[PDB]
């Protein structure tokens, strides 16, 4: 009785698994690489932690995110594998449900974590009330394709307070803002996406995580969470909330999923 569980996204999920890998099993939930490689994070991400430590019973996970991704290049560019493009390799590897991944409607699981690259290339030179809802409605139509699929269950994270990054707070508060005000109009019309398909599809199972309220907790309060502060950088992952610049360390990813195991119970795998 395996939960398939598909991610889409950015670096903050990457973990480099390749489709011509060796693939998911009960011996080898992440299929490839091995459990800590490939990540931004110098461990586990918070792909890793659920699908191996917070997971209630066996998750399989093709992990298909990608660093530098942005919604769609058609919108906001960056690199060549954005959402479109992990959906289509999707589409072309699992969503026919091949002998590799069996996948159903009832044990396929589908999250989706992007737009800290949209935002942050986007900011400064998009109306955020006129923007954001292209690029929501394109990821709605990128879900409606594994909807189309069969898949049911979806999983969200809304975009994390990477205007609190110290790339971000090098550049000034007053850009710390721009960028953060933007933000938010984009992670409330990314809620209402979430509400609106929910409700009219009558028959998914969805959970919209809030990981901007729980970096913002550790962020004002670092220490109640074993951090020195909320700005220092450290490469081994544990010792500061920042890996480097712009990512969060393993410790991070790790309270992180803790944080989420309970809000998935209703997604079937924790």
């Amino acid at each position: 009785n395996p939960t398939y569980f598909f991610t889409f996204g950015d670096s903050y999920s990457q973990t480099g698994f390749s489709a011509s890998g060796t693939q998911p099993s009960a011996s080898n939930p992440m299929g490839n690489p091995d459990l800590g490689i490939g990540t931004t994070t110098n461990g586990p991400n918070w792909i890793g932690y659920l699908t191996t430590t917070e997971n209630a019973s066996l998750v399989l996970s093709y992990n298909l995110a990608a660093g530098g991704a942005t919604i769609d290049n058609a919108l906001v560019p960056a690199w060549p594998g954005d959402l479109a493009s992990q959906f289509r390799l999707f589409e072309d590897v699992y969503a026919d449900k091949p002998a590799s991944a069996p996948w159903s409607a009832e044990d396929a699981v589908f999250g989706v974590w992007i737009g800290i690259n949209d935002i942050g290339n986007a900011y400064y030179s998009t109306d955020a009330e006129t923007y954001t809802p292209k690029l929501i409605s394109r990821l709605e139509s990128l879900v409606e394709e594994v909807y189309k699929n069969g898949g049911r269950k979806f999983l969200f994270l809304n975009v994390p307070p990477t205007s609190r990054s110290p790339l971000f707070l090098e550049q000034g508060e007053e850009v710390v803002k721009q960028h953060a005000e933007y933000l938010s109009v984009y992670n409330e019309n990314l809620e209402g996406m979430v509400d609106d398909f929910t409700k009219k599809k009558g028959d998914v199972t969805t959970v919209l995580y809030d990981s901007w309220s729980f970096m913002t907790k550790i962020l004002d309060d670092p220490t109640a969470y074993g951090f020195p502060d909320a700005t220092c950088i450290n490469d081994d992952g544990t010792s500061c909330i920042w890996w480097d610049n712009y990512h969060p360390g393993m410790k991070y990813h790790l309270l992180q999923a803790e944080d989420m195991k309970p809000k998935l119970r209703k997604l079937g795998g924790w």
